[PDB]
């Protein structure tokens, strides 16, 4: 019961529980307690909670950011149904009164205690939203299916959630002593060190003198910055990085002078490094944790009386626009010297205004804190901002946190991903970041969902996966229920690589149709039958993954031998019918961020009115180089198209007339001119998004199309011009846009103009994508590793420029491909 759920945990987190306790760190033992609590406090809430405010903790509604349809309707006992003509702006009441009219007549003698279940599906039809509104509904209009729904009760859901239940004075340049090494290289051996605060220095780097390459070598030397003791900010931070010299790196270290109870970091510290894959302040300020290969740094932290840092209350008693809109000398100290009226006149411009504060001045730092601690609330796009590397102030942080609050469980979900990565900047394990991330997914099944999947393909490395392990093992104590959905996933995917390891070798020795069924052998095996059936999708929980069709399952033959598994569902119908792709060997998190801008620029979009019928399927990394896709179904490559296959719909004489005739062959009759308008909008939107972020190789094989006409693009492995890309359009696609004639500047002025729209509104956005951008250089994606690469999104979007400038720039741009186009 209680092992059980320990043992549990741990088979989910993928790390031992005993391995936290083997460590014996009271932060560690201080981190599972505080947040255990936390953790335990938010399921007893949820509890008591009322069965429609259950259903959005459980079944968050999916919505869409005169006319009249069938709709199939049921209940839960009986298993009879019945169809009946509602409008588009009807709402779930309206409804569930006709299906409740509809059993008072059969059954023969309350819409407000009823539900609308989706059946064969994780989603509920219930509040003030017009029926149009939900994606179920609007998914059933463009496919035109008939809505099977089921009336759940008031009590019979409450049984569900009850069934789920779980100082200054010191003024002395400081110092520290240089002790002995244990490491290998060959030259003489050096130690550099240094001060920080964010990316800049808070003095000058003092390095070692040059003794021999050969031992665990010995200096004893007391390295004495230039900077005093009192001056030492709450996060201070120290690095050190060991090299040869006659140039060659061997291996970096950081620890905070400060611990997490406040206190100064007394005596004598063993420091495991990692290698180099030359001062890097960004890196991890724990140790390695492999021990017994890893070299060390023994030194020794001068002691002073037990010091601590000053309390708030002691604290807390301690041509100028032309210029707010990096700076000079002379303006950083016009700007620090009005840090009054910045407050009162330009709050927004508070990341402006740390930056010119002298953090190596406790005078300065107890100012900034002193007027930050009266501070109003920021914008959530100036709070993302502020989680920067360059703000390690957790008073800054803690504000920041505060302005986040505001967010949506839509807009908390958009920025997700970059709010994980910033743990890994984190100082001290426990942070109002975490608190926050944790406290949130508690109350959103779909964020502990996603939240836990984001740390969870993570714990392979080994800078996070204490850090990870940690909050995962929070929130399964507070989340006990949704441990075991999540643990049939695991075990699925658990199955799924050793399915694929199989089809990988049997390809190197027989055949494609062989291997394919040897792998549906492999498939049909009681573990694997049980293992890959019945399950929520991990792309997303509220698609269900119940029958596996082994004869449709297969993979492509590429390299990595992806597996393509098809599902289906007999209570779901067509709305049951889903497919992933299972990868192994490669790193899905670009792609991942490659498809999170797409749809946040969908959503950017899609508020100034604009709906350029994009397409950002589902990408999940799930372990080490391991991930899910989804499969957009109804939908074939350009290549496949292209391939003019004989005896087929669509047989055509040119290449040009290919694409076209797939799309007379898939919509026929007046159905073509809704595909072409698809088409146009898809390729603008699939056109400026491409651009922006660069993504190249982009051939027929990775260039998508769907049955309703939609473009879309795949394979995201390469972006930021990583390989400068330009403005691309092919031939083909013109050809389409022009309703397949070789003159029809009417349609073609169209086009360009939503590549004009969707291009201004994004640079009007060009911030946004930047300060999530600058979060993602913690995550270490080979192509975010830089400021060269985030000059890219200014360079492509010119920010620098005015809107006049940067839209008669792309209009050359836009020319330019036009031209190169044959
Ligand atoms: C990064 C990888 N990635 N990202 C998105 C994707 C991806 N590929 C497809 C797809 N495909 C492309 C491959 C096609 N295909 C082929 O031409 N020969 C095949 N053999 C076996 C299976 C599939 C085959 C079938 C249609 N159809 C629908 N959605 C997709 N998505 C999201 C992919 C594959």
């Amino acid at each position: 019961v209680k092992k059980l759920i320990n043992s549990q945990i741990s088979l989910l987190i993928g790390k031992g529980l005993h391995e936290f306790d083997s460590l014996r760190d009271p932060e560690v033992n201080d981190f599972r307690t505080k947040m255990r609590q936390f953790c335990e406090e938010a399921a007893a809430h949820r509890q008591q909670l009322g069965w429609v405010e259950w259903l959005q903790y459980s079944f968050p509604l999916q919505l869409e950011p005169n006319r009249a349809l069938l709709v199939n309707v049921k209940f839960e006992g009986s298993e009879e149904s019945f169809t009946f003509q509602v409008s588009t702006k009807d709402m779930p009441l309206a409804l569930m009164a006709c299906a409740l009219r509809k059993k008072a007549t059969v059954f023969r003698q309350q819409p407000e205690e009823y539900a609308l279940q989706v059946n064969g599906r994780h989603e509920y039809l219930y509040g003030n939203y017009p029926l149009c509104h939900f994606q179920y509904i609007c998914s059933c209009l463009h496919s035109g299916l008939t809505p099977h729904l089921t009336m759940v009760h008031s009590s019979s859901i409450l049984a569900m959630r009850d069934e789920q239940s779980n100082l200054w004075s010191l003024e002395q340049p400081f110092s520290i002593e240089l002790i002995e090494g244990r490491k290998v290289n060959a030259m003489k051996l050096v130690v550099q060190a240094g001060l920080f605060h964010g990316n800049e220095m808070l003095c000058k780097t003092v390095s070692s003198s040059e003794v021999n390459v050969c031992s665990e070598p010995v200096w004893k030397q007391r390295l004495e910055f230039d900077i005093s003791v009192c001056d030492l900010p709450r996060m201070a931070r120290l690095c050190f990085a060991l090299y040869a010299v006659v140039d060659c790196p061997i291996a970096w270290a950081n620890l905070m002078l400060f611990d997490y109870k406040d206190q100064l970091k007394t005596g004598e510290r063993c420091l495991y490094m990692w290698p180099s894959v030359l001062l890097n302040p960004a890196g991890t300020v724990r140790g390695n944790p492999n021990t017994e290969s890893a070299a060390a740094l023994v030194i020794y932290l001068p002691e002073v009386a037990p010091v601590y840092f000053p309390a708030l209350e002691k604290i807390l008693e301690l041509l100028r626009e032309i210029l707010e809109r990096e700076l000079y000398e002379h303006e950083k100290d016009l700007v620090w010297k009005m840090r009054h009226e910045v407050q009162e006149h330009f709050p927004e411009a508070l990341a402006r205004l740390l930056l010119v504060t002298k953090w190596n001045k406790h005078e300065d730092v107890a100012q900034m804190l002193y007027l930050l601690c009266s501070w109003p609330e920021l914008p959530v796009l100036s709070a993302l901002e502020l989680l920067d590397f360059s703000f390690p102030d957790c008073y800054v942080g803690s504000f920041a946190i505060k302005s986040l609050r505001k967010l949506t469980d839509d807009e908390l979900f958009q920025y997700l991903l970059q709010l994980v990565q910033v743990l890994k900047y984190e100082s001290y394990l426990d942070c109002e970041l975490t608190k926050f991330l944790l406290g949130r997914a508690l109350a959103n099944r779909k964020i502990g969902h996603f939240l836990f999947w984001h740390l969870r393909s993570e714990m392979h490395v080994p800078s996070v996966a204490l850090r990870f392990g940690l909050i995962m093992e929070a929130y399964c104590r507070g989340s006990t229920h949704h441990m075991k959905v999540l643990m049939k996933q695991g075990e699925a995917l658990s199955k799924l690589k050793a399915l694929n390891d199989f089809v990988k070798v049997s390809s190197q020795k027989t055949t494609k149709p062989q291997t394919k069924e040897m792998m549906h052998m492999c498939m049909r095996q009681e573990t694997y039958m049980e293992a890959l059936s019945h399950l929520q999708s991990p792309l997303d929980p509220s698609t269900l993954l119940e029958e596996v069709c082994v004869e449709q399952c297969t993979f492509m033959d590429s390299k990595m031998k992806p597996l393509w598994i098809m599902y289906s569902s007999e209570e779901a119908g067509s709305a049951g019918n889903v497919g992933i792709i299972f990868k192994n060997g490669d790193d899905l998190r670009q792609d991942m961020l490659t498809l999170q801008m797409i749809q946040l620029m969908d959503v950017l979009w899609k508020q100034e009115g604009l709906d350029l019928r994009m397409t950002p399927y589902g990408c999940l990394p799930t372990g080490d180089r391991t991930g899910l896709i989804e499969v957009v179904l109804h939908s074939d490559t350009i290549a496949n198209i292209q391939l003019n296959k004989s005896n087929m719909a669509a047989t055509a004489a040119f290449n040009k007339d290919a694409l076209l005739n797939w799309l007379k062959s898939k919509n026929p009759g007046e159905a073509l001119d809704r595909a072409i308008e698809e088409f146009t909008l898809s390729c603008a939107g699939y056109c400026v998004a491409t651009y922006v972020l660069g993504i190249g190789d982009r051939h027929s094989d990775n260039i998508m199309i769907r049955e309703s006409g939609q473009l879309f693009h795949i394979d995201f492995g390469h972006f930021l011009g990583n390989f400068r890309v330009p403005f691309i359009l092919t031939y083909d696609f013109v050809h389409v846009i022009q309703q397949g004639k070789t003159n029809n500047s009417e349609k073609f002025e169209r086009f360009r103009g939503y590549c004009e729209r969707a291009y201004t509104i994004l640079r009007r956005h060009g911030l946004l994508f930047l300060h999530l951008f600058a979060l993602m250089r913690a995550a270490g994606l080979p192509e975010l590793s830089c400021s060269k690469d985030i000059q890219y999104l200014k360079d492509s979007l010119a920010l620098g420029k005015t809107e006049e400038e940067a839209l008669k720039h792309f209009r050359v741009k836009f020319n330019e491909a036009l031209r190169e186009s044959w």
